[PDB]
C-alpha cells in the first residue's frame, strides 16, 4: 500500500512565461522511453514480482524503496511541464477571455498541440514526439542480477536524456528540476551499481560517470550536491525497508564521500497550481460559480 | 511525494496450483484499458494537473487521495497474477530442475506465453491480449466536471470488466481480489458521483449500479460489505487531504447507510512472494549462493 | 452524406452454438490489415481526397460507390462474428444465470478473451491476434493510378485472407459470409482492374484469379455466382454515381460474361440480434425492466 | 447496408490560402481519440453489436441512426482538412511545376509532414500529433446503459476538443465546420442524455453544457442554432429507425425549445475538390492525358 | 548468411550545414511505411519464407538478391540523415562545449527532437512523424504472385515518397541520395514488373512510370542514368543467385535499352563519420582519453 | 554495403511434423523485444551512427561486424519457425487439397493464427504475442560506452529468453537453433564485455554467466562449444574489419581458453524450403504451371 504527502520533492521556481516547446522537450523526461515513468514502472513492477522478498531482503528493500521515490519523480517532472504551460500560475481567475479571438492561436504552431487539445495546457503521459508511454518500456524478468543490470543501464540512459534536454532549454524551472533529478538519478545508479558489486564482485560504480561528464559541472546539480543530496538514499516508508544501509554504504561515485540512508522522505516543497486558463476551460471556463460551491461545502 | 507500506490492501489466499490462463485474464484488470493501471494513472495525472488546488480543495483532495489508493490496487492485482503464476509460492529453493526436461512445456500452449518468456512467470504491464498499457488510456483535460464525468464512467466500466473476469475464473485468489476491488471501485464511483452531484445537481449515484447487478450478489464482495468496506474512504496520507468528508458523506449507493472517512490506511495483509522457480531462473537458477551473500550483508 | 437500411447485404444462417475461436479468426477479416475495415477506410478516404471529382468522374464514381458498399461489408462480417459469439441468438431473456457459477469459464481458455471482457461477447475493431485496426492501414496518396494499383492489390490480398479463414472454420455462418464476400471482393478487384486497364492499357484483369484458385471451387461462392452476383456492381445511391457503367462493362473475370450496373442496393437479409447474455450483462444483467420501459415509450 | 449522397452535410466556404498547421490541428477532430472517427466507429459498432434490436428498439434506432450521421461528420472534417491543404482549389490543371525548384519546401517545416509525403496534400486517418486512429478508441460493451454513458461523455469530450481547436485557428473554413459540428455534436449529447434519463431517471441533460460555455457564444455555432439545427435529429434512412421521436422529444438543452425528428437527411452542400497539385502528383503530375481518357469514356 | 563491405553504395557529398527538418523529412524514406526499411524487410522475409527455392529459382534469386541490396539502401539513407545532423563532419574533436550555454537550444524548436534526445544527433528507426518502423509494414504471404504484385506497388509508392521529399529540400546530400535511390528503386520496380510479366503475361512494366513523371527529369537521377545504372541489377553475392538474368533482361522502362546483370556489388564510396558532437556526448563528451586507449590497442 | 551467401549459419534438422505453438514461442526470439531482430537492428544502426569510425576503429569494427552476423541470426530463427510451420518440408507439390474440407481447421485453435492468415504458414516480423517488432526496440545514443553497456545487457537478456523458450519446446529444430545461438550470443556478450573492460577498466565478463547457469548444461550448446564455436568471432567481410583481434583476445568466459578471430564466415548448412502447402496457396494453390514457366526460362 501507499501514502501520499502533498508536496513536491523540492521547491521549484515560479515560471515567468509559457514555453510550449520547452515543455514538449521535457516530456521526454516524463513519458519517453527513459523518462521518470519508466524508472517508476520498472522498479514498481520488479518490486511486485520480486522473488525472495525475505531471503534477499536488502535487495528487495532497495527496489521497493526506490520505486517509491520514483512516484515523486514523475510528480516533479509533471509539475515542471505544467509550470511551462501555465498562463496564469497561481491565479484562480482570469476574466474576459473570448474564444472568438483565437486565444490559443500560438498553439497552432508549437511542436506539441496535444498539450492544448487533449490536455488543458497540462502534462500528458507521453514523450517528446507525442508518443504515449507504454508498458513495453518495462523490464521485469524475475532474475535479480539481470534486473539490476537493466536498472543500472536505465538510470545512466535516463541521465543522458536529462543532460540533452538541459542543453535544449535554459528555462529556470526546467533546469532546476533537471539539476535535482540528475543528482537523485545518480544516487539510484550508484545504488544499483553497489547492489551489483555485492552480488557479482564487478565494480560497476567505477564505470561512472556515463556520459563522461560530472554532475558537478551542471550548476543546478552542483547546488544540490553542495547540500549533500547525492549522499542520501531516503527511506520512503513509515516502518518498512529498514535494511537499505546494507547496500547503500561506502563511497559516493561523485566525490568519494560516505553515503548514508535517511529515514523518511525529504522535506519537499509546495505543490504547483497552474491557475485558471479560460481558453482551456480549466478548471472551468469561468470557475467563479464552482469556487462558490466549494466555499459553501465548508 | 509518496510513502510505501509493505502490505497488500487485503490478505490473499494461496493458490492450489498454477493457472496461466486465469492469470492472462486477470491481466485485463491490471494493464487493460479499464484495468487498475488506468484508474491509477488517470487520477494520478489529474491530481498533478489540477487547477485550483486550494480554491477547489475538496475535489482536489478526493482525486489526489483516490489516486493514492489506486497504487494499492495495481499492487493487489499484480500479486493476484503472481500468485496464479507461482510454481512454489513461499518456497525459497527448489533443486534438481533441468532445462533439458522442458520444465516449461505447458507454457507453450497457454494464452499468454509472454508471462513465461519476458516475465519470469510474473505479471507484466499489459492486458488480456498481451497489449501493453499505454498513456492514451489516460484522460486529463484540466476541466473538473469533464474529468469527474470521465472518472465515474471509468469506474463502472472497470467494474464491468472485473465482473466478467470473475465469471471466467473460479480461482479463490482471483475472486478474493475481485470481490474486494468491486467494493473499492464502487466506493470510488460513488465518490465521483457525489462530487458530480455537488457540482451539477445531477443525481449521478442514482444511476448505480452499472451493470444492473448488486455487489451483494457476489459472495466475496458481499463479505467485504458486511465488514463495512463500502462505507470507507481511507485517507492515505499522514497529514494531507483532510477535507474528504465534505464530499464523502451521506448515503451509500449499496445500502443507504452513512459513509465515513477513515483516518489512515487499513491493516491489509502480507505481500506475496512467488518463491523460487528454477526454470524461470527467478530469482536465480539456483539462488543458494545469493542467499548466502545476502545473509553475510547483515554481518 | 450517407443513409442506412436496416438489412444485412445477405441473409446469414443461425449458428448451432458459440464458437469463440472461429470468431477470433474471422476478426482478421474485419479489423485485420486486409479486413473489411481496410477496404472500407481506404476507399472512403480516397473518395474524400479525390482530386478531379468531375474531370475524372467515372473513376470518382467507382471509388465513392464501392466505399459505400464496404460499409455493408464491415456490417456483415461483424454480424458473422456476433453470431459466432451469441449464446442465445434471437432470445430476449434468459433467467437464472448466476455469476458465482463461473458461466464464462470456457472463455478463460479461448484465443480471444477480449471478446468476453472488453466486449459483451461481441465483435471488436481488431484482427485475429487482438491487434486493433489502425489508420496506417489506409493508403490515400492523391495519385489516381497509384491508389488504384494499391486497391487492386488490397482486394486480392483480402481475398487470400478470406480463403485461408474459410479453411479454418467450417461454420456455415462464417462460410456463407465468406462465400459472398469472395464474390463481392472479386467484383471490386475486377472493377479496379478495369479502371487500370482504361488508364494504363495494362490488362490487369488477366492476372486474376489470385491466388490461382477459382471462386467456383468454393461452394458458397459458386452459389452466389450462379445467382449472378459476380456481374453486379450495385449503385448504392439515390441519385449519384450514375456513370459506373463507363468502367464497369465488358467481360467478367469469372466466366467472361457481360457485367452490369444494378440500380440501388440488393434486398439482402435481416440484421442479426445476439439476444440476451446475462453473464455478459448484455443488454443488461436482467433486461426485464428495461424492456418494460421501452414498451411504455410507445405509450 | 448503406447508401451515399454526393454532398457534404453543409456548404463550406472556399479556402483562400493553404494553412498546413491549421489542418494539422483539425486532424485531432478527425482521427484523434475524440475526433469524428471515434464518434463514428463507437456508434457504428455498438449498433452492430446491439442486443434487443426490437425489444429496445427506440434505443437501437437512436444509435444506428446517429452512427449514420457520423459518416457525414468524418466526411465534413476531411473536406475541411483538404480545403486547408489545397493549393489550387477547384482548378483542374496547373502547368509549369518543376520538382527541382523544391515546390514543397514550405512543408519541410510544418508540424505534419505526413500530409505532404504519405498524403498528396490531403487528409489522413490520424490526430494532431500524427497518431493514427485506432480501434481501441472504440467502446462496445454490449450493456446499453454503460454504452450510453460512454457516448454522453464521448460527445462532451469531443466538443471540448472542437472548442480548443476553434481557439487555435481563425480560419473561416475550419470555424464554419466547427460551428456546425458543435451544434450537431450537441444534439447527439442531448439525445444520449435523454436516452439515459428515460432508462435511469437521472437528469443527464441538466449537466449540460460541458465545458460551462454556451454554443450560442460561438458565432459560427449560433448561426446554425438560429436556423434551428440544434432542434433537429435527422433520420438518415429511407424507411428504417422510425421510432427516434420516442426519445428525441422535449426541451433542448440549448434554449429549452421543443426538439423534433426530421425524416431524411439535411439538404447539404456540394462536395469539395482540392484541384490539381502537380508537386503532389495529384491526381497526376500532369492530368491532361487522363482527363482526355475520361472524356472519351463518355 | 551475410558479409559486409565498409562502403556506402555511392559517394555522398559532404554536408556544409546541419538541417534538422530536412533530416526529419528524409526519415520517411528510412523508417516510414514506404522507406528503405520496408523494402528491405519485405524482401528479406519473403526470401526466408520462399517456397520452391529451387523449383522457382529465378524468382527466389531475384527476391533474395534485391533484399541484399536493400541493406545498402537503409545504410545510405541513414548516412544521409547523419550527414544532415552532423555538427562537425569528419572532425574527431571539438573542445570548449559547455552544456550550461544550451548548445542544443535550436533543437527545442525543430520537428524531430528525438534526433537530439534519444539519438546523439543521429538517425533513428522511424518515419517523418517520429513513428517507429514496425513489422506490420511487411507483407509475406507465401504466394509468389501476390508477393510480387505487392512488391511492384511497394516500389512505386516508395518512389512517390522520395519524389515528394526531394521537393521538400534542395539539400545536396539529400538530393544526391534520392537521385541514386530513385534509379535503384526503379530497377527493382522494373525487375518485379518483369517477374510478373513472365508469370502472368500482364505487361506490368508498361504501367511505368508511376507517378507519370520520368526520373530523367530529376537532375540527380539523370546523372546516374547517364552512367547506365538503371540498366544494372547487381548480384550482391560471392557465388549465389546466378540466374537473375533469366528475369532481368530485355528493355528498360526508362529508355528501352537492354538491361544487364552485373556480378558483384557496385564500387561504392567511403562510409560517413559525423565526427565529434560534444553536446550530444557522441562518441563521448570529450573523446580524447578514449582515442588514446584505442591508439594503445595497436 | 552487404553480400549474401545462400547458406544458414548452421545445418538444421528436419521437423517430424508441424508444431504451431512451438513456432509461436520461437517468434519471441525473432521479433520480440529481445529477439534477433533487436540485436540485429541495434548493432546495425549503431554502426551507421558510429562517430570516430577511424579514431575508435577497433570498437567500430566490432559493432559493424557483429551487426553483420546478426543478419544470419534472424535468418536462422526464421528458418526454424518456417520448419515448425511447414506441412510438406522439401516437397515441391501436393495435389488433392480441397479448401472445402477445412484443411486448416487445426489453426483455428493455435495461439498464433496470423501465421496461417497473414503468413502462408510462415514466419512474421513479430513476437510470441503477435506484437510486431518495432524501431523503439533500438537504442542508438551515439555514446560508445552507453551503447556498449546497452549491448551487453541486450545479449544476456536475449540469452535469458532463449533459455526459457528452450524449456518450452523440446523440438530438435528449435533446440538446435537455440543451442547454437546461445553460444553465438555468448560470444557477443563476451565481446562487448571485453570492449567495456578496455574502455572502463570494469571487468564486465566476470559477471557472466547471466542467468547463473552455464551453456555447458544445455546439450545442444555444449556440442557447439565442443566444436570450439565459443572461441570464434568470424570476420564476416571480404577485406574489412581486420582489427577485431585487438578486443577479441584473451580468455573465454566459458572455459578460460584463448578466443580467436576467424577469417570469413563458417561453412554453415543448407537453407530451408518449406515446400508446397496448397491450403496456404504457397507458393501457389497448385504450382505445377509456375514450375513449368520457371523451367522454360532456362530455355
Amino acid at each position: 500500500m501507499f501514502l501520499r504527502i502533498d508536496r513536491l520533492q523540492i521547491e521549484l521556481p515560479m515560471p515567468k512565461e509559457q514555453d510550449p516547446n520547452a515543455a514538449a522537450a521535457v516530456q521526454a523526461l516524463l513519458g519517453g522511453r527513459f523518462g521518470e515513468m519508466s524508472t517508476l514502472m520498472n522498479y514498481m513492477y520488479q518490486s511486485f514480482n520480486f522473488r525472495g522478498k525475505k531471503a534477499l531482503k536488502p535487495y528487495y528493500d532497495l527496489i521497493a524503496n526506490i520505486a517509491t521515490e520514483e512516484l515523486g519523480h514523475i510528480e516533479l517532472v509533471a509539475a515542471t511541464i505544467n509550470s511551462l504551460l501555465a498562463k496564469n500560475p497561481g491565479k484562480d481567475l482570469e476574466e474576459g477571455v473570448d474564444p472568438e479571438s483565437a486565444p490559443l492561436g500560438f498553439a497552432k504552431d508549437v511542436r506539441n498541440a496535444a498539450h492544448f487539445i487533449a490536455g488543458g495546457a497540462n502534462s500528458l503521459v507521453m514523450g517528446a514526439m507525442g508518443e504515449h508511454w507504454n508498458g513495453e518500456y518495462v523490464f521485469t524478468s524475475g532474475n535479480l542480477i539481470l534486473d539490476l543490470l537493466h536498472n543500472f543501464f536505465l538510470e545512466v540512459a535516463a541521465r543522458t536524456h536529462k543532460l540533452r534536454v538541459y542543453e535544449m532549454t535554459d528555462n529556470p524551472v526546467a533546469r532546476e528540476m533537471i539539476g535535482y533529478l540528475l543528482v537523485r538519478g545518480g544516487v539510484h545508479a550508484a545504488a544499483y551499481g553497489k547492489a551489483l558489486e555485492s552480488l557479482t564482485g564487478v565494480e560497476m560504480t567505477k564505470m561512472l560517470p556515463i556520459p563522461k561528464i560530472d554532475n558537478s559541472k551542471i550548476p543546478e546539480a552542483k547546488k544540490y550536491m553542495d547540500l549533500g543530496f547525492h549522499r542520501n538514499l531516503y527511506r520512503f516508508s513509515p516502518e518498512d525497508y529498514r535494511d537499505l544501509g546494507l547496500i547503500w554504504k561506502g563511497a559516493s561515485p561523485e566525490d568519494g564521500t560516505e553515503v548514508v540512508v535517511v529515514d523518511g522522505p525529504p522535506t519537499g516543497g509546495p505543490v504547483f497550481d497552474a491557475g485558471h486558463d479560460a481558453a482551456e476551460f480549466a478548471p472551468e471556463f469561468h470557475p467563479g460559480e464552482l469556487y462558490e460551491i466549494a466555499k459553501k461545502l465548508y
